[PDB]
């Protein structure tokens, strides 16, 4: 395939749409900034999890700790830590990366790292603790609907029970969002 | 919160894009048709997934056979149906709902209801067939990471080994989209 012209029909506050024709047919995409999400996993298996009102649905949903990357050149896993502190006031002596997960493929190019925090220290000075096979049968009973905490609920699980492996912090985050963000639309 | 004002910016072809003021707070929001995806499960353990290029991205990725809720009254498990006929002909006796995900909870309506078919027969007349566990280690991986696929190959994973149960198919879809096709921008 092949973009043979690309057109930016609105810039946002975190998102620019843009309509491309390709190899001929329409697709419009919208840009976005990326996100960063943690799943904190304490010494006896529970994560913290909070509960935020999303106004796309007109109702609080259960999700992982997460930020845009919407500070620029800043390391996503820094934006991450920083996240943790600041959602949930943990500090994290150990970060893997769990899962990626591109979001809505289908009209956006947002991308989400999420990690796997553990070695957690309380540190600072609403949310809830669960404890990884609870969060999991939330999800599998449509407490939990938030893509990207259904993706790290059970990726962590997969790992919890032995199934499977975190990853280094290097490990190559494919489809990491740069078009917005080259877009640098601030001042 | 509540909604103060709603301005539409940009009406396409499968989405809407609106701007809002809410409790004072900017919220920009991006009208999804919604859609649906099939974890069809055979007799063995297998499931079918389709190799599909995404412009957002700019390359392939691994996903679940699924389509936009774009048919004006027609049932999601009937869209659902029709799809995994189409992709991967496929017929299904028993269908169950598997999991719900809301992909981009910070800008996005768009909800995905991913149903999971089973007594599988070869109707009709790109794309593989992956052993549940395989599909699993792909996705903690990096192999696959569609939200959706992810979503569901970890969900049937869950269910594969007794850690969960599928859902009838009257299971209430909360977050099922509603606003574009509400808009029926069509003539
Ligand atoms: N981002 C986009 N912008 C404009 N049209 C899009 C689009 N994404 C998909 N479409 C389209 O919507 C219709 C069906 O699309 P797909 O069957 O590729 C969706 P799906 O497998 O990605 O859920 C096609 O006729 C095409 O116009
Ligand atoms: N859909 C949207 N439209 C306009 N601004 C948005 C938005 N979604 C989030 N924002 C915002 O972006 C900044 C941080 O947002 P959040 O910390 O609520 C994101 P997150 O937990 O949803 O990943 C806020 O200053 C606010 O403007
Ligand atoms: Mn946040
Ligand atoms: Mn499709």
């Amino acid at each position: 395939f092949e973009t043979i012209s690309s057109e930016t029909l609105h810039t946002g506050a975190i998102f620019a749409l843009r309509r491309d024709q390709v190899r001929i047919v329409t697709r419009e995409v919208v840009e976005h900034f990326g996100a960063v999400a943690i799943v904190a996993m304490d010494d006896n298996g529970n994560i913290p999890m909070v509960y935020q009102y999303r106004h796309t649905y007109g109702r609080r949903l259960w999700e992982l700790p997460a930020g845009l990357l919407d500070v620029a050149g800043e390391p996503p896993h820094l934006t991450a830590a920083r996240e943790l502190r600041e959602e949930v006031g943990l500090q994290a002596s150990t970060w893997q990366v769990l899962v990626d997960l591109d979001t809505a493929p289908g009209f956006s190019d947002e991308s989400v790292r999420v990690y796997l925090a553990t070695g957690l220290r309380e540190v600072g000075r609403t949310m809830g603790w669960y404890p990884i096979a609870e969060a999991a049968r939330r999800v599998l009973r449509g407490e939990i609907v938030n893509s990207i905490a259904i993706a790290g609920v059970l990726a962590v699980h997969a790992v919890t029970t032995g199934f499977a492996q975190p990853r280094p912090l290097d490990t190559e985050w494919i489809d990491r969002p740069t078009a917005f963000a080259a877009r640098r639309a601030e001042r």
